[PDB]
């Protein structure tokens, strides 16, 4: 599979010179390249993107047509991500039928699975999790699909998840795990369902507050009650 660099999976019509200097260097060493000049892409991303494959191979007689599907396979990643995210099913299609990889991140360590799981379309999680989307994936903050399906409050995404491997003790950054946003979130069936499947209900988050502390300090009480 593909995987950019955490400072390149940014949409390339965003990178600067230097992200495509770093692009292309990056792109040497994976796929086994020859050694090329930047300066012959001396360009930020958003114009690299006007370049038809014709000028990538007259830069590169040597990798100038990978380096045109390289980035064609990319861009679809962030549509792909984007397809998750509006719940473009159809979309989802076309893409995942056109080589999309389902593991793909943004800036923000999304995945597809985690934009799916985030918005609420039950469709789109199971053809991810169907063709292989990492259902323990976390972000660069550390949240997994089953943190931000719990901290939504989408049951029968957050039972789904449960059902193809999703880790019901996942701690993140800041220590939070799935019983804990969704306690933040007022979300009492969630905390019954993981508190089924071996949620760890005194877990403990990086300022020692538990999942009771945080129906305390966001008003949820009866939540609060139900766990003391």
């Amino acid at each position: 599979s593909i995987r950019l660099p955490a400072h390149l999976r940014l949409q390339p019509i965003y990178w600067s010179r230097d992200d495509v200097a770093q692009w292309l260097k990056w792109a040497e060493n994976e796929f086994s390249l020859r050694p090329i000049d930047s300066n012959t892409f001396e360009m930020n991303g958003k114009a690299l993107l006007l370049l038809t494959k014709e000028d990538f191979r007259y830069r590169s007689p040597h990798s100038g047509d990978e380096l045109y599907e390289l980035l064609q396979h990319i861009l679809l990643g962030k549509k792909l991500l984007e397809a998750a995210r509006a719940g473009q099913d159809d979309e989802v299609r076309i893409l995942m039928a056109n080589g999309a990889d389902v593991n793909a991140t943004d800036n923000d360590g999304y995945t597809p699975l985690h934009l799916a799981a985030s918005n609420g379309h039950l469709e789109i999680v199971e053809v991810l999790l169907k063709n292989g989307a990492d259902v323990n994936a976390s972000d660069l903050t550390g949240i997994t699909p089953l943190h931000a399906a719990a901290a939504t409050g989408h049951l029968e995404i957050v039972e789904v998840l449960l059902k193809h491997g999703a880790d019901v003790n996942a701690y993140d950054n800041d220590g939070h795990t799935p019983l804990h946003l969704a306690a933040k979130y007022g979300h009492l069936e969630i905390v019954e369902v993981l508190l089924k499947h071996g949620a760890d209900v005194n877990a403990q988050d990086k300022f020692g507050k538990t999942a009771f502390d945080i129906s305390i300090d966001n008003g949820n009480e009866d939540l609060a009650e139900i766990l003391q």
